[PDB]
């Protein structure tokens, strides 16, 4: 255990960006380091981003993308842009060498991700938003 570090909260910009880094922990270099980003909601959680991280390429976020990744060295970045009320919650960082035999690490609990509302008015007293 011990061996995955990540911020337990991201506090994110007006605009809804939101970027954390989650390192993780391996034997040695590989070509493939599959991250996955998770949303966990109260009802349930669903899958959103994940791609391989090669240490010669850069993640594909295709597949349900609307969120940009990087990976440098044992240190994975994350950015999410676009996080609205409900957008806010927990996104989980994966780190599983699932190409290479025979796959073995870990995952990271999750960073929770927090946002701003902005106002159009000094105080919420009236017209709240
Ligand atoms: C996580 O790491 C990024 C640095 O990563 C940079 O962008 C990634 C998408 C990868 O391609 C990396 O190879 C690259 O170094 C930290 O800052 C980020 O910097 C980049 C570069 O300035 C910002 O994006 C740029 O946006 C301009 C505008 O069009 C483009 O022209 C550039 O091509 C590039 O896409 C990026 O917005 C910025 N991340 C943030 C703050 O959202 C980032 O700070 C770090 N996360 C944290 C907070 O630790
Ligand atoms: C955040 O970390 C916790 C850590 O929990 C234990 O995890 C194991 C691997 C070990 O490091 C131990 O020291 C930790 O206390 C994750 O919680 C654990 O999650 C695993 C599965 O992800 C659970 O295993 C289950 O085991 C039962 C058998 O009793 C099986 O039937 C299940 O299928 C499953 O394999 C384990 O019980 C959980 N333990 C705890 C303390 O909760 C947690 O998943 C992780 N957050 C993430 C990535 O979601």
């Amino acid at each position: 255990a011990m061996h995955v570090a990540q911020p337990a909260v991201v506090l994110a910009s007006s605009r809804g960006i939101a970027s954390f880094v989650c390192e993780y922990a391996s034997p040695g270099k590989a070509t493939e380091v599959r991250v996955t980003v998770l949303r966990q909601a109260d009802s349930q959680v669903t899958e959103v981003c994940a791609a391989t991280y090669m240490m010669g390429n850069e993640l594909t976020f295709l597949d349900d993308s609307i969120c940009t990744g990087t990976s440098s060295g044992n240190q994975v970045n994350l950015t999410i842009q676009g996080l609205r009320a409900m957008d806010t919650g927990l996104y989980i960082c994966k780190v599983e060498l699932m190409y290479p035999p025979p796959y073995y690490l870990g995952i990271g609990n999750g960073t929770q991700i927090y946002v701003i509302d902005p106002e159009p008015c000094p105080d919420s007293d009236q017209e709240p938003k």
